[PDB]
């Protein structure tokens, strides 16, 4: 599976029949159809920069991993009753600077998207177990709009030189991903899935109401990582966003 004409999104069902499930992500958020839910609390994120651990090129993307041994870095509030432990952050982008986000708002596709993932440590003993459960994961999604360069992304951009090709990894320490979220405490939430294989329907989405910026030159940098292993022929990481999927009756709730 990948994002090419041959093993891409429109072919994932041949292999993962859940790709055509009822709670597939991402989705288009129609602001005229969202539902205000007065029970939604403000999200509370409390991350410990010492839990930052490594950066790795996985082929279709790059992941920034955190030690998830204890509850030093957690997310509380919003729609939840339990606390979710921080395990990673990653990005989605497209072949063009204008259209590469996964979630869309009122039919409008953004430039890119940041996903901050956490697992339910209050009910599951590990991420492996929790990943396939309805309440297993919580992911904060932040829409990225091309404009002014975002200086908060720097340390991440700088680390990329060390993981140019597939399987490469490097220490990535003393970082607080809360530095990347917008000031706004308002969001949309809906039940869904991972946006790539295995496509498990175990994610409760938290989509920020506010977007962050990024310049075209920062995006070109993501686009420059290679999908191939070292020594082979260059194949860039051109794109990795999945098209929106039908809502099939789910409700998108708003905290405002
Ligand atoms: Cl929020
Ligand atoms: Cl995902
Ligand atoms: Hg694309
Ligand atoms: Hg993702
Ligand atoms: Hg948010
Ligand atoms: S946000």
């Amino acid at each position: 599976w990948g994002y090419d004409d041959k093993n891409g999104p429109e072919q994932w069902s041949k292999l993962y029949p859940i790709a055509n499930g009822n709670n597939q992500s991402p989705v288009d958020i129609k602001t005229s159809e969202t539902k205000h839910d007065t029970s939604l609390k403000p999200i509370s994120v409390s991350y410990n920069p010492a839990t930052a651990k490594e950066i790795i090129n996985v082929g279709h993307s790059f992941h920034v991993n955190f030690e998830d041994n204890q509850d030093r870095s957690v997310l509380k509030g919003g729609p939840f009753s339990d606390s979710y432990r921080l395990f990673q952050f990653h990005f989605h982008w497209g072949s063009t600077n204008e259209h590469g986000s996964e979630h869309t708002v009122d039919g409008v596709k953004y430039s890119a998207e940041l996903h901050v993932a956490h697992w339910n440590s209050a009910k599951y003993s590990s991420l492996a177990e929790a990943a396939s459960k309805a309440d297993g994961l919580a992911v904060i999604g932040v829409l990225m709009k091309v404009g002014e360069a975002n200086p908060k992304l720097q340390k991440v951009l700088d680390a990329l030189q060390a993981i140019k090709t597939k399987g490469k990894r490097a220490p990535f320490t003393n970082f607080d991903p809360s530095t990347l979220l917008p000031s706004s405490l308002d969001f949309w939430t809906y039940p869904g899935s991972l946006t790539h294989p295995p496509l498990y329907e175990s994610v409760t989405w938290i989509i920020c109401k506010e977007s962050i910026s990024v310049s075209s030159e920062q995006l070109a940098q993501f686009r420059s990582l290679l999908s191939n292993v070292e020594g082979d022929n260059a194949v860039p990481m051109q794109h990795n966003n999945r098209p929106t999927q039908p809502l099939k009756g789910r409700t998108v709730r708003a905290s405002f």
